[PDB]
Parts: C-alpha cells; sequence; structure tokens
C-alpha cells in the first residue's frame, strides 16, 4: 500500500528493534524499539512519519517531542505488526494513551531508548512496560526511602548496601510498570507505597505484592508477577496481565 510507506522513520530515530530485550518471551505481543538523539529532531518530522501531535506537544520542548514522537512510532510499528494497522494511540485527558478497540499495550522511553509492545486484550488484559537508567549508589540512597518500602528495605537490606542502584532501580521500574499494567484496568491511582516488591533474581525473574486495594480483583496481596533485563546501563521491566 503506497501511502503507509510515505511513513519513513525521522533520522533521529535507527530503525525499530524487533528483538526481544526480556528474558522469558510472551505470546502474542508484539514490542518495537528504537534509539534516538533529540538533538536529531527536524521540524517536519511529525509530518514524515504521518504522526498527528497533539497541541500540547507541537509547542512542547525538543525533548519531549522526541519521546512522544519515537515512542508513537514503536506503537504504531507494533500494532501494525500484530494486526496490519498503522494506527497511533491518541493521548488520554488522563495522561495514558488510549488504546484501540480490543488492543493493550505500554509505551516506556527515557535516555536516548524507546519502546512499546502492544496485544489483544483477549490475550493480554494489561501490559506495563518501563525503562530507566541504572541509579548511582549515591542518587539511590537519597531515593530508597521514596521507593521501597520499609518491608523492603529491609527484605534487601544486603542488596540496599552492596548493590544500591540496581535494586533502587529496580524496584523503580518494576513498581512503574505494574501501575502502567494495572491502571488501565483499575482506574484508582496507585504509588510507591502501595505496592512491595518480593523476589528478584539474576535471571530476570521478579514478582509483586499489593498493599492497598485497588479493585475487587486487585486486593491487597495480590500478587503479579513480572521480568526485567539489565543491559547498556538501563534497567528494562515488563509487568503483563492475562
Ligand atoms: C506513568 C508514569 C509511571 C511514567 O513515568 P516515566 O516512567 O518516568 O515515563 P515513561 O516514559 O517511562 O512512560 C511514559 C509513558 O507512560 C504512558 N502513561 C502515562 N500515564 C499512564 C497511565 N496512567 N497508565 C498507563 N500508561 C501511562 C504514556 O504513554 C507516556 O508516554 P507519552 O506521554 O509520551 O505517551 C509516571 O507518569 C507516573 O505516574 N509515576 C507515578 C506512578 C507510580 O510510579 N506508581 C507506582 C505504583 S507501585
Amino acid at each position: 500500500h503506497m501511502r503507509a510507506m510515505n511513513d519513513r522513520l525521522p533520522s533521529f530515530c535507527t530503525p525499530l528493534d524487533d528483538r526481544w530485550p526480556l528474558p522469558v518471551a510472551l505470546p502474542g505481543v508484539q514490542l518495537r524499539s528504537t534509539r534516538f538523539d533529540p538533538a536529531l529532531l527536524q521540524p517536519g518530522d511529525f509530518a514524515l512519519a504521518g504522526i498527528q501531535p497533539p497541541a500540547n506537544i507541537l509547542r512542547a520542548v525538543a525533548k519531549r517531542q522526541a519521546e512522544f514522537l519515537a515512542g508513537r512510532l514503536c506503537a504504531r510499528a507494533a500494532l501494525f505488526a500484530l494486526d496490519g494497522r498503522a494506527q497511533t494511540p491518541a493521548v488520554g485527558e488522563d495522561r495514558a494513551p488510549v488504546w484501540p478497540a480490543a488492543i493493550s499495550g505500554s509505551i516506556t522511553h527515557g535516555d536516548r531508548w524507546a519502546a512499546a509492545l502492544v496485544a489483544a486484550r483477549g490475550d493480554w488484559r494489561g501490559l506495563g512496560l518501563d525503562v530507566e537508567t541504572l541509579l548511582e549508589a549515591e542518587r539511590a540512597r537519597y531515593l530508597h526511602g521514596e521507593i521501597l518500602t520499609e518491608g523492603e528495605r529491609l527484605r534487601f537490606a544486603d542488596d540496599l548496601e552492596r548493590r544500591t542502584g540496581l535494586l533502587v532501580t529496580l524496584a523503580f521500574s518494576l513498581k512503574e510498570s505494574l501501575f502502567k499494567a494495572l491502571y488501565p484496568l483499575v482506574g484508582k491511582r496507585f504509588y510507591f507505597e502501595h505496592a512491595e516488591l518480593l523476589e528478584w533474581r539474576a535471571d530476570g525473574q521478579a514478582r509483586l505484592r499489593l498493599l492497598t486495594d485497588l479493585s475487587p480483583e486487585w486486593r491487597h496481596g495480590s500478587e503479579l508477577d513480572a521480568q526485567f533485563a539489565v543491559l547498556d546501563g538501563r534497567l528494562l521491566s515488563l509487568v503483563a496481565v492475562g
């Protein structure tokens, strides 16, 4: 189809990568990712990619424009791959993406790295993806009180002293993914205190526990398995709800 191939990638992004960056694969998901540089962004890249930006992103700063667009390219390519639709999710009033009917996905973008994954809602009701740069030990010791609950600081006291940046970065990433997976289901807003990390292993497997009631099904003590990958000085984590 001739016009859907008029949406070539703007030069500030590397080609959309389909390689799975996580330990365990998930059936029925499509994840695309890119490395971008907000400096290479051109004043006509949005029309080039065929992605209509909302009024907010038109007058935003260059770093935000690049992150939004790069995340929207990955989303459209992931969605195209799953079912063939070159559609971009709108921006909700609650800042969340507005995925098409019977589609659940997630978008993340950090320092020069972006990705998005999508799935049919009949396979995965909720999806939360989040990448975070590895915190330095100092800044991690400064943020450990906000991110880690006192039960987590005790449970992972060893890593808290030895591998400070890894543990805090991870709970940061896992808890943000958990939020992005459950929010389009529960509607409520919960924060770093409302979940705890329970176990994490080098093979990339993790497990979370809810600390408050979010819905009849998502009650206090409900647990969700997650996975994570630590490569390239950044940590990427995934929470998927069947
Ligand atoms: C959504 C949130 C977690 C992302 O913060 P971030 O990880 O620094 O930003 P990321 O780039 O990694 O993810 C950004 C994307 O999240 C998506 N997003 C925003 N709000 C969302 C929501 N309520 N539900 C699902 N996805 C959401 C958006 O698509 C955004 O990309 P866009 O704005 O370019 O479209 C953050 O805005 C937030 O609300 N943090 C507090 C909530 C939290 O941490 N709870 C812990 C629960 S244990």
